[PDB]
């Protein structure tokens, strides 16, 4: 069409990292098939949405404040500070007041409506029918003593937001021809044969194997593989999985295609090769590298989908299989009677994955009948929203449509506050998705168009794999082209501006990564070629300014690039640092950012989100373990970008300070902090902090098993807030070293106030883990599934089993923690002294 069409697509393309348009390693036109299939999706999304709310994005919630959050309120009044230029008032409100009805106890009140209240420095709008106590900023301002400053101003045009118009019962079987590859000569020559199995969730219903041959650059067969399966009985969804024994490569072919057509023909599959389980495993798209990647021939010709109550005893069974945990085995007892009992299992929402784990899913008429079961879904539609239930039916074990589909059905009724909560995790589990269209792809969309700071973190969230991941870098890139055509002019342009600053820094940060070697040092001559890089960038090629990834509220304006350096760590990262280029600004604060490159941010956001779920199960229960999950995006493969938290430094910073250079005193962290602290009550203030931060952390690192750290891993703000970082990738539970305890006021295994309020946070706060057992078992499960390698289906995985101590009662669970607690306390500074060395097992 129009040159202007080009235009654009050429755009979409700098801001995705891919070209969709690429048609380079495809064997079918599912990928086209979607992006036409979205475009309804997205249209009936954009025509909904109110361009008023659109543009302003109020962030509410609809929880109900905390106990430990009305504690600041124990007079029914909140003090917000309006500002208009030198003007600044202080208006008393009421916790149950509307923005626009406090707007009204001002206007008149001092003495034209077309204004608005919005947050000093920040692109955060209190707008909408919504009590001002229900606002996620005022919130964040309560549970941080911080006072709530905001400007009157004029509404954003949603004009900005303007989107651009838009214009057979026989066996089944395969035949291998054979592999090829064009190098091989390794060193002691091993034999080889190929496996084919046909797959749904993860469950070979059916394996052939050839014979073993000798592993040469071509390996021939020309043998037919027939399975006892009937073509009639492939399910929707199902894989060919063909793998090569000597595993050293796979590859997986969509037996049933996007249109219920049964794959037919030739095929030549460039395959992955296994780095010396995972979702990697479970892709469809085929290895980008045609040159030097093995590949298998095949050929396939063979279109298809054209009372009783339970006994007390029985009934007994049923309900202990139900209440197990989502890893515990499935014996065939089991699947039978949750299979013969199916309409009893359908009464329990919790028994929907054990139950449909116990589907035949390789037989037609099980299929058929299973089908008929989710017909009468009324107990399911009606119960109570369960996300980590939800996500169970959206893991690897799934891959029917249909069941996936009512997983979907109930994240629907999500606030978006929630679907921010478990953003990443939805977007991760695309990946277990069978098809590229997908009711979740369209969820996500959907939301995403639905409100800016859900579309936001789509944005990055579907960049980061877009960059990296060989294996779903094109049905990411689909679903995000889906989106950006429908955020709006506005979003778009932003997205424009904040991709061209990355980029630019990326650049720059590896460049500089290649002026510096490994052994830690940074001479002034790396800082000098630092300096001079961002000096050019400085000029016309940085924008004015652009949003700030992990944090959109927050607008950067100009580099400071007499505070930009490069930080003396193992990684060269660069640490930068920018004004606000928001003159209502309350502060002269610059915005700090460190570019990294030689770690995988994808794990560390994965550890940062759930960190934010633990502290959302914590709020339920009126805990505040002041984590403090920093902003953190993959942007690349082993790159990214991380908030720069301020005034904070590295425990092993503070004792090096102290004593010698690589040298450990108990009494350091303390003096630090009274050192650091502008008045005793300040300084009471940090260590009652550190308490609740350190019991917040030892035990959300022990049940994610991350919480043997070395020292220069552990941060604190000047402010008491200890937190961990850099999760990239004898022994101890979790840090709680002398140092640590000196602070609490113990040493030598003793007692203190303190650290008998330590002991008492940390059970609460595990036991409240506890509670949430599934969600956390499911979420530890998919993060090693989607952000490590080769993950052991089992070992690994079953870790979070015995951190949540699942079986036991409360009684010994707090038993049981309260003893991790005395193996930190008889190891002292051993494990510390010990990290130079390696951690397994």
């Amino acid at each position: 069409m129009s040159e202007e069409s080009q235009a654009f697509q050429r755009q979409l393309t700098a801001l995705i990292g891919y070209d969709v348009t690429d048609v380079s390693n495809v064997h079918d036109d599912e990928l086209e098939f979607t992006r036409r299939g979205l475009v309804t999706p997205r249209m009936a999304e954009v025509a909904s949405r109110d361009p008023k709310l659109y543009a302003m994005h109020p962030w509410v919630t609809s929880k109900p404040l905390p106990e430990y959050l009305w504690k600041k309120i124990a007079n029914n009044c909140i003090f917000i500070v309006i500002h208009r230029s030198t003007t600044s008032q202080t208006i008393k409100v009421s916790p149950d007041d509307t923005p626009g009805a406090i707007l009204q106890s001002f206007f008149t009140k001092m003495a034209e409506q077309d204004f608005v209240l919005r947050v000093c420095g920040r692109d955060e709008y209190l707008v909408g029918e919504t009590p001002i106590k229900n606002f996620q900023w005022v919130r964040h301002c309560l549970k941080n003593g911080e006072e709530i400053h905001v400007v009157l101003d004029t509404p954003p045009d949603p004009a900005l937001d303007e989107v651009r118009k838009e214009e057979c019962d026989r066996k089944f079987r395969v035949k291998i021809r054979g592999i090829d590859i064009p190098v091989l000569p390794r060193n002691t020559d091993l034999t080889v044969f190929v496996e084919a199995n046909i797959q749904h969730g993860q469950q070979v219903l059916c394996q052939r194997r050839t014979s073993p041959k000798p592993f040469t650059e071509e390996v021939l067969w020309n043998v037919w593989l027939e399975f006892s399966i009937k073509i009639k009985d492939l399910p929707k969804g199902a894989l060919l999985n063909l793998q090569i024994y000597c595993l050293l490569y796979y590859v997986n072919l969509l037996l049933i295609d996007h249109r219920f057509l049964l794959r037919r023909g030739e095929y030549v599959l460039h395959m992955w090769q296994i780095s010396g389980f995972n979702a990697d495993k479970l892709t469809s798209a085929t290895n980008p590298d045609k040159e030097n990647s093995m590949s298998i021939s095949i050929l396939l010709d063979n279109h298809p989908i054209a009372r009783a109550e339970m006994p007390n005893q029985l009934r007994k069974q049923l309900e202990a299989i139900i209440a197990t945990d989502p890893l515990n085995p499935l014996t065939a007892e089991d699947k039978e009677l949750l299979w013969h009992f199916r309409y009893e299992s359908l009464k329990h929402p919790k028994a929907y994955p054990k139950l449909f784990s116990s589907v035949k899913w390789g037989q037609q008429e099980i299929v058929a009948k299973t089908y008929q079961l989710l017909a009468r879904r009324e107990v399911w539609d009606q119960s109570a929203l369960d996300v980590g239930l939800t996500m169970q039916l959206l893991d690897c074990n799934f891959s029917d449509e249909n069941v996936r589909a009512i997983a979907v059905q109930k994240l629907e009724s999500l606030e978006d506050d929630d679907v921010l909560h478990y953003l990443l995790q939805l977007v991760q589990a695309v990946k277990f998705e069978p098809y590229h269209d997908s009711a979740l792809a369209r969820f996500l969309l959907k939301r995403g168009l639905r409100n800016k700071r859900i579309g936001h973190f789509l944005f990055w969230f579907l960049r980061s794999e877009i960059a990296q991941s060989r294996h779903y870098q094109q049905r990411f890139a689909v679903i995000l082209e889906a989106y950006l055509r429908g955020c709006g002019t506005a979003m778009l342009h932003d997205f424009t501006q904040q991709v061209q600053v990355i980029e630019m820094l990326q650049k720059v940060t590896l460049d500089i990564k290649s002026l510096s070697a490994e052994k830690y040092d940074v001479s002034s001559q790396v800082i000098s070629q630092l300096k001079q890089k961002l000096e050019n960038l400085q000029n016309s090629q940085l924008p004015e300014s652009f949003r700030v990834p992990y944090d959109p509220g927050l607008k950067a304006g100009a580099l400071a690039i007499e505070k930009c350096k490069v930080m003396a760590s193992k990684k060269k990262p660069l640490w930068l640092e920018f004004k606000c280029a928001d003159p209502t600004a309350l502060s002269n604060e610059t915005i700090g950012i460190i570019f990294k490159h030689g770690d995988d941010l994808r794990q560390d956001m994965l550890i940062l989100q759930i960190l934010r779920i633990m502290e959302s199960i914590w709020e339920t229960e009126s805990l505040d373990l002041c984590l403090l999950p920093y902003g953190c995006i993959s942007t690349g493969d082993k790159i990214g970008m991380i908030e720069i938290v301020k005034d904070a430094t590295t425990i092993a910073k503070i004792q090096q300070s102290t004593v010698g250079n690589t040298g450990f005193k108990d009494e350091v962290l303390n003096h630090w902090l009274k050192e650091k602290s502008p008045t005793e009550e300040k300084f009471q203030a940090a260590v009652e902090r550190f308490v609740y931060s350190c019991a917040g952390y030892c035990v959300a690192t022990f049940v994610l098993g991350i919480g043997d750290r070395h020292n220069d891993n552990i941060m604190i703000t000047e402010t008491g807030n200890l937190f961990h970082i850099d999760f990239g990738h004898e022994r101890v539970p979790f840090v709680l070293t002398p140092d640590f305890l000196f602070v609490m006021g113990t040493s030598g295994k003793k007692t203190s106030p303190h650290f008998q309020k330590f002991q008492d946070i940390c059970v609460k706060a595990y036991l409240a883990l506890r509670h949430h057992t599934n969600l956390l078992i499911i979420l530890f499960s998919m993060m090693l599934m989607t952000g490590m390698p080769q993950l052991t289906s089992k070992e690994d995985i079953e870790y979070i089993r015995d951190a949540l101590t699942v079986g036991k009662n409360e009684e010994d669970a707090k038993k049981y923690f309260l003893d991790q607690i005395e193996v930190c306390r008889d190891k002292g500074w051993t494990v510390q002294f010990n990290w130079f060395l390696h951690l397994v097992l």
